[PDB]
């Protein structure tokens, strides 16, 4: 017993929070193409089987209160749990509509002493957002258990760096994501799809600008795992 | 390709940096028994095949001088790079003797921009250090230069690391034997994966105090590699 039991009734509820306009006390631009990314990504998980509920433009209020009521669902008939957070944000932080949230204060509803239902089962967040400013010129060659286990954090960047988003087909991480879920769901283990992802992200995109301070950028985004199984999709 | 290419004239170097003794301005307490540790990790690595070079009681100074060195040597003939830390530490910092050093002043090094002999190549960072005081209660039941780097952490982020003076720490101890046990067999991934597990379900700790009794641990894997990491073939 190496892997997670991925055989419960249902795969379980996989949350996307879309934020795409900000309040203008915010001064934040609003984040163009991110519907492309809400689309994809329900199509993939429902694809996976997973039970998807879409929301969009959240407030920081929003996001916790949707967080608390879906910590005291009952995941026991749940293999899993999914959350997928689309907006800006900084090294530790989401912005929900009107500021920000701290992904800390998101993730704990989910700790294995507050949501029992969830307790040795696979805890995933996909965070498509900023954590700092930073950008990537690249270069060439072209029992018990702990409270903090079973989380798996894949961040689109790395910690410090921005995140690109492409105004046509969404931002590079989630379409590289998807295209990979698609691809290997069904054979891979989900660490060495993420993997894969990282591979696609990092060889496959470079910025554009007419602005050579923001012109070809690489990126590599960041794969945090607690998860203490191997993780298949299929059974 | 999807696996990194581990078959380079050499492995690579495998810089242990221990620090037991720390100076007196700093207030800090000896490491008990981390020798334990990085002995350990020296037949571990020595069997993968590693160039293992010790060093023991580094000063901040000390710490990021040798990483400079070591970023600027030849890496042609090497197939990848390992640095394991054993010293107090905070969230994104690890300590000298004297005092503090950014971990990313030190991984900065070897980002593929600044040692291109490595470029391409996996980067593995194993660190053995506290990255906050919290503790577990546990519950019942063209690249990008910051890619191809993976941090095995001790601990999530905030959290204390507990280490036994004499068996050796949770997770050094784990990763040895998950190493020692599996290197030959899975990917880099499922073995830190074997060690979360490990760690996380075999150790708990004991104090006559309530405040330190019945602990948990849980190690952390941060990955920016772009392919699958074999110590074979």
């Amino acid at each position: 017993d190496n892997s997670y039991k991925m055989d419960y009734p249902e795969m379980g509820l996989c949350i996307i929070i879309n934020n795409k306009n900000f309040h203008k006390s915010t001064g934040m631009t609003s984040r163009s193409g991110t519907d492309v990314d809400a689309a994809n990504l329900r199509e993939t998980f429902r694809n996976l089987k997973y039970e998807v509920r879409n929301k969009n433009d959240l407030t920081r209020e929003e996001i916790v209160e949707l967080m608390r009521d879906v910590s005291k669902e009952d995941h026991s008939k749940r293999s899993s749990f999914v959350c997928v957070l689309l907006s800006h944000g900084e090294e530790g932080i989401i912005f929900g509509t009107n500021g920000p949230v701290d992904l800390k204060k998101i993730t704990n509803f989910f700790r294995g002493d507050r949501c029992r239902s969830l307790t040795g089962k696979p805890k995933l967040f996909i965070i498509q957002a900023c954590r700092g400013t930073e950008l990537d010129c690249g270069i060439e060659t072209d029992h018990k258990i702990p409270v903090d286990a079973d989380f798996l954090y894949a961040y689109s960047t790395a910690p410090g760096y921005y995140s690109w988003r492409n105004s046509k087909d969404g931002s590079w991480f989630i379409q590289s994501l998807c295209a990979m879920l698609k691809q290997y769901a069904d054979k891979l283990e989900f660490m060495h799809i993420l993997t894969r992802v990282n591979r696609k992200v990092a060889t496959e995109f470079e910025s554009f600008s007419f602005d050579a301070t923001f012109h070809a950028k690489k990126q590599i985004p960041c794969i945090v795992s607690m998860l203490t199984k191997e993780l298949y999709f299929y059974h």
